[PDB]
């Protein structure tokens, strides 16, 4: 028993993870076979970010412009393209230890592991959810620009978020392993602000079923509600509408407690009405929404990888 | 900015775990050297758990009763031996990814990362806290007996913990690398409950320095308060007692963010008077402690490993 926010384990994409240097600009680059991707804001001064013509800037770097370091082993850099806003330096040497990887690009609600990396090198591992107004709320600092977000499905490393800027507000925006943007952010030191953030729903319900199989049932009541009634309270505390997409992905949890989703509809419906009761559901003081109903099965099935 | 729940990367420590079976029970192994670390209980029936003698137990054991996996390569134990708790399985391969590692028994307070595991293969990665009544607040399932809790100390991978048992109350207990339980407990279905549990006080503080760190500044007052004062306060609310010896961790802190100790702790101290008023610190309605003083500078500082 016992539920944490838990990350996938991180060894597969530490060993992909290297230095990419151009002029005084330092930051992260994912080394897969004979590839380094990093954001392209790489090749610019601080003045060019201002407002970049990136196709312009790349045209004027050569080869020898780009500094590629794995460890402490120089990669000779042989070829340089764009990719949206991703760089791809081609390399004269295949990185040995690429696992089996897709570039998958996820949907506002689904979670990842991020590993935060500096000069190439990993400093921790944590896990974020894609916000509805396509932000993360990450931990990153200065240099931790092309720190990747992935999963593993099955036998395979799923790429999905590469990291690119901090908004004012102090969350983060970033791309996929394509190059294209999470939102309506572009890579350019322009004044940009996310839309309006939202609960995600589906992912609320799925924190409820972890702690009722981890034996909380204080907040389970003997109501039951229709979709559309819990939607028209949903709305209200700027939670996401619930969907039957919604209602069948929740069903594995439904099956393995036999709570039907539509009475766990109503209970949640009382704590956003009434409050939590002075009390807390697996340590929270707060309804949690960064759990997706899979990273439940996962964590509660112990699901292993190789 | 931001601010969060932040593991190691597992890498180091995934290159070192293996499957270790006798009879019918499989749990996970530590392979450091020519060495595997396992808990001794592997050896034991569901009878025998009842009312263990180890000394006897193991007697009856021969060396080719331990089947030892690699991923799908068998290790051919060549020794076993019992050091408090923890067996030692010496095996005919020396681990070529064993890293430069130590043993270390943390003090109540100091966190560590878990890399939870079944069948010696990865599920996942989550910070824990050793809790001041020497229990962790795990997720652990059958089989994950023998997952292990680390810190990387500049380019060293210090083993804190090794996963024994969970206690029915759903809060778990193990031992150091040297097979010694932290708290009371032992290797043996017998009636055992650990001591009520404690807020680790000087970790609240070091969050709300986290806090400040990243903007979040409406809790702090201009109040002064002396040790004693602040003592007699915090030991009302169940707060571990705060010495001179903790002031001067949060040293850095303070250095960082020119507050000094005791207006962090006069700042606190209404908090625990007057509650967060409907507010949230870091996105949280419950004060956090299982953040050292040292997690907030790793953090906030981008600290890297090799
Ligand atoms: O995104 C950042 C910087 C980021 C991008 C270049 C290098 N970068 C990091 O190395 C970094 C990565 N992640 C977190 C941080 C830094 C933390 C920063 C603290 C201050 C943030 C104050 C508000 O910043 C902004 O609006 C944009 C403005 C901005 C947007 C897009 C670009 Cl192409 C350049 C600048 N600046
Ligand atoms: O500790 C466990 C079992 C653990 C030890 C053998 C294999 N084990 C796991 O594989 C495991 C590891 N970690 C989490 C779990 C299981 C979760 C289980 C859910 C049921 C928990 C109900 C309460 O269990 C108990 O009190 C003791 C009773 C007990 C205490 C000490 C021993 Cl030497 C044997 C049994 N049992």
């Amino acid at each position: 028993s016992g539920f944490r926010k838990m990350a996938f384990p991180s060894g597969k994409v530490e060993g992909c993870m290297v230095q990419v240097t151009c002029g005084t600009t330092t930051l992260n680059g994912l080394w897969l076979d004979d590839v380094v991707y990093c954001p392209r804001h790489v090749i610019c001064t601080s003045e060019d970010m201002l407002n970049p013509n990136y196709e312009d800037l790349l045209i004027r770097k050569s080869n020898h412009n780009f500094l590629v370091q794995a460890g402490n082993v120089q990669l000779r850099v042989i070829g340089h393209s764009m990719q949206n806003c991703v760089l791809k330096l081609k390399v004269d040497t295949a990185n040995p230890k690429t696992p089996k990887y897709k570039f998958v690009r996820i949907q506002p609600g689904q979670t990842f592991s991020v590993l935060a990396c500096y000069n190439g090198s990993p400093s921790g591992v944590y896990q974020c959810a894609m916000r509805p107004n396509f932000t993360i709320k990450g931990s990153f600092l200065n240099g931790s620009c092309g720190s990747v977000g992935f999963n593993i499905d099955y036998d395979c490393v799923s790429f999905c978020y590469m990291h690119h800027m901090e908004l004012p507000t102090g969350v983060h925006a970033g791309t996929d392993l394509e190059g294209n943007f999470y939102g309506p952010f572009v890579d350019r030191q322009t004044a940009q602000a996310a839309g309006t953030d939202t609960t995600i729903t589906v992912n609320v319900l799925a924190w409820l079923y972890a702690a009722v199989i981890n034996g909380d049932r204080w907040f389970l009541n003997r109501f039951t509600t229709t979709l559309n009634d819990f939607n028209l309270v949903a709305m209200k505390y700027n939670y996401e509408p619930l969907t039957q997409d919604h209602v069948d992905i929740l069903g594995p949890l439904s099956a393995q407690t036999g709570i039907a989703v539509l009475d766990m509809c109503a209970s949640l419906k009382e704590l956003l009405q009434n409050g939590m009761n002075g009390r807390t559901i697996l340590g929270s003081a707060l309804l949690e929404d960064e759990f997706t109903p899979f990273d439940v099965v996962r964590q509660c099935s112990g699901v292993t990888f190789q």
